[PDB]
């Protein structure tokens, strides 16, 4: 239930990456790294032996859902737990992400407490 887990944080707005990185810092996970887009995240996952991915859903290059799909179709990557960050869980979006295989979702603006709750849910 490891706090050394290697985490990738994906999102185009560096200030949001930095909030996420902190939040996870309050919770005991310090092993976090960043990518600014699914285009930049895929090569980091592919070569860097990650355990966990927190991805925004809206990115101009390759969208959250395209990253998730790329991860799930890669035998190497296929086991990764993925939390998606959304500005609003319209159900059509959550449904579609669940189909695509996400482990959970969390609505922004979120908190540490909600982050943990979400972390617990996914990992069972
Ligand atoms: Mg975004």
């Amino acid at each position: 239930a490891n706090k050394n887990m290697k985490i990738l944080i994906v999102d185009d707005f560096s200030t949001m990456r930095r909030i996420v990185k902190n939040l996870l810092r309050d919770l005991g996970f310090n092993n976090t790294q960043e990518a600014d887009d699914g285009l930049t995240a895929l090569p980091m996952l592919k070569k860097g032996d990650f355990d966990f991915v927190v991805t925004d859903w809206n990115m101009p290059g390759m969208q959250g859902i395209d990253l998730l799909k790329n991860i799930r179709a890669d035998e190497e990557l296929k086991h990764l737990p993925v939390l998606m960050i959304t500005a609003e869980a319209k159900r059509e979006q959550i449904i579609e992400a669940a189909q695509a295989g996400v482990n959970g979702y969390i609505v922004k603006p979120f908190t540490a407490a909600t982050l943990k709750e979400k972390l617990d849910k996914i990992f069972e």
